[PDB]
């Protein structure tokens, strides 16, 4: 629902160049501050000043559109003080100390097992590594088998598609259907790990929720749901895009293999160069003017904060994957303001620890030379921008 905005098609466009997405967004930002994306179904805010303002004025740009779907009752759908309260609690699970504990207890072991398992006939690091690792990690946080989560794949994406394409009745309906079909699993996990007294990081989370007097069936389900949507599906694509960036720049890959301390930068520059999400959705709560542009109350819009990822003035030669950029580029993929991804520290860590294992174990790692991946937003019916595959050779050396 928009007005005088140029039509555009920025998201669902395949390209063999992983930079195409970023460039397109940037190119559109230079033509106009707001466009209407016909495939994505809403006005897209592209100018940094509009976006940074919008992240901070939550009463004008709210997350109330999430109150009408499966995320109702979760953190993202909360507003004002209710959100602040609950965010305080979600924050406790992602503190540096907690995140390191997860690294030693789960993510390092699991990443090593996942990687050794590849030493397989025809390796695709998307399905065999980037999807595998986060799924197994969530498996272990729940005390639940990873193969049972793997069968939720199509449901997890159906759930997510209805959170983005909410202008689409069928996507919304399938999102609800899929949640209902996954409620059993989610409730089971909650019951086992809220049990008498047992031991999963999930158990610790549920005991914390109770200690803070926020223990409800909805809250417990929503946390579990978060861990699935973010810590499994969304994290996968961040790992995939980072890998691709390294494979596509073998000098940089070599440097990183020789000095793993370069990994955090490799990941942050990854998020700039080849971002896995677009930003965020927001509901305009009052008629608002943004320079010459007008938006009506009731319009859902997208803040495409990644349109700055290719601003030459901030990141010269934006097409170039340069892990030496300093300061490191600001991570627009996690959103902004009060709703900024609370799981980021876990996600960044899974990527670091997973990649380090991979590069340690296969010095010979390289892309298969003329099977170029294809990139688009909507890859595999997800809500990520990502490759369709990442075929690799693990030797010579
Ligand atoms: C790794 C586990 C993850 C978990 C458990 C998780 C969880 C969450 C939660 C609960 C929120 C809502 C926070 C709030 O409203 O205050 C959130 C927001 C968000 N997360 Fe994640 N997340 C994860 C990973 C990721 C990854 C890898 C990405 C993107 C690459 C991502 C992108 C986002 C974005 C863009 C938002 C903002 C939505 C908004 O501001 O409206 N997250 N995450």
């Amino acid at each position: 629902s928009s007005m005088d905005f140029p039509l555009a098609n920025l998201f669902f466009v395949p390209s063999e160049d992983a930079t195409a997405f970023g460039r397109r967004l940037r190119a559109a930002a230079q033509q106009a501050p707001i466009v209407f994306d016909t495939a994505f179904g809403m006005p897209i805010l592209l100018r940094k000043s509009h976006i940074t303002t919008a992240y901070r004025d939550t009463a004008t740009f709210s997350t109330r559109m999430f109150q009408a779907g499966i995320l109702n009752g979760g953190l993202a759908a909360m507003q004002g003080d209710e959100h602040a309260r609950m965010r305080r609690v979600y924050n406790m699970f992602f503190l540096p100390r907690a995140v390191s504990q997860y690294e030693e207890r789960f993510v390092r072991p699991i990443s090593e097992q996942v990687v050794d398992r590849l030493a397989k006939p025809r390796v695709d690091l998307l399905e065999d590594f980037a999807m595998e690792l986060p799924r197994r990690v969530i498996g272990e946080l729940f005390g639940f088998p990873a193969e049972k989560l793997h069968e939720t794949d199509e449901r997890v994406r159906a759930m997510l598609r209805g959170l983005v394409r909410m202008h689409d009745p069928a996507a919304v309906a399938e999102s609800q259907r899929a949640y209902g079909e996954t409620l059993g699993l989610i409730t089971e996990v909650v019951e086992r790990e809220s049990r008498d007294t047992s031991d999963t990081l999930l158990g610790e989370i549920l005991r914390t929720l109770k200690a803070e007097h926020m223990d409800t069936i909805e809250a417990s389900r929503q946390i579990v749901l978060s861990l699935i949507l973010g810590g499994y599906e969304t994290t996968s694509w961040l790992v995939a895009n980072t890998i691709h960036a390294l494979l596509a720049h073998p000098d940089t890959l070599a440097r990183v293999r020789q000095d793993p301390s370069l990994l955090p930068a490799a990941i942050e520059e990854g998020m700039r160069w080849c971002p896995s999400s677009f930003g965020v959705l927001r509901m305009v709560e009052r008629d608002v003017r943004l320079d010459d542009q007008a938006l009506s109350a009731g319009t859902v819009v997208c803040l495409a904060g990644i349109a700055g990822n290719y601003d030459e003035t901030a990141y010269p030669s934006p097409e170039v994957y340069d892990i030496d950029r300093k300061p490191l580029p600001a991570a627009n993929v996690f959103g902004g303001g009060a709703h900024f991804c609370v799981g980021a520290p876990l996600a960044r860590m899974e990527a670091r620890v997973g990649l380090q294992a991979l590069l340690a174990r296969f010095p010979g790692l390289r892309a298969v030379p003329e099977e170029r991946p294809s990139f688009m937003y909507g890859a595999k019916d997800s809500v990520a921008h990502g490759p369709d595959k990442l075929p690799v050779l693990l030797h010579h050396h």
